DNA sequence: CGTTGCGGCAAAGTTATGGGTAAAGTCACACGTAGTCACCATAATGAAATAAGATCACTACTGGGCAGTACCAGACTCGAACTGATG
């Protein structure tokens, strides 16, 4: 009907029977994620106070703590 | 006198309403909301044009003066001659 990054919400999750290694992590600073947003404000100018548009925030955070590095 | 129905009194029973606390749900993070014709009045030239104005050329009408002519004396000047005083 929709496709499949609407059917994407309708997905079937990993459930671990055994235990693999941790998703997550084990310890700090094993997995860390990279990502990329844009933040939803507006921002404005520091000298001449035009409308800037929207910012761009990245982050990366350790898995294992969900600690932003 | 004893019994029976009726009514006051005060817990007791049932709903309702505004509080607190853990615990089942809920939902956005997944690159994204701003973006685009349609609209008719006003300035604003630049061109189009003006309506009158400016000058040429011709036609007719009407003031009107200059080089030259002419006479009638009055008046000053002077050839030519007359005539008187004189050394
Ligand atoms: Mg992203
Ligand atoms: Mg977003």
């Amino acid at each position: 009907r929709q496709g499949r990054r609407a059917a994407y919400q309708h997905e079937s999750f990993y459930w671990e029977l055994a235990i693999t290694t941790p998703r997550h992590g084990d310890r700090p600073f094993e997995i860390g994620h990279i990502a990329h947003t844009e933040l939803d404000v507006e921002l404005v100018c520091s000298d001449t106070g035009r409308n800037l548009g929207r910012p761009w925030a990245t982050f990366l955070v350790d898995a294992y703590s969900r600690r932003l590095l």
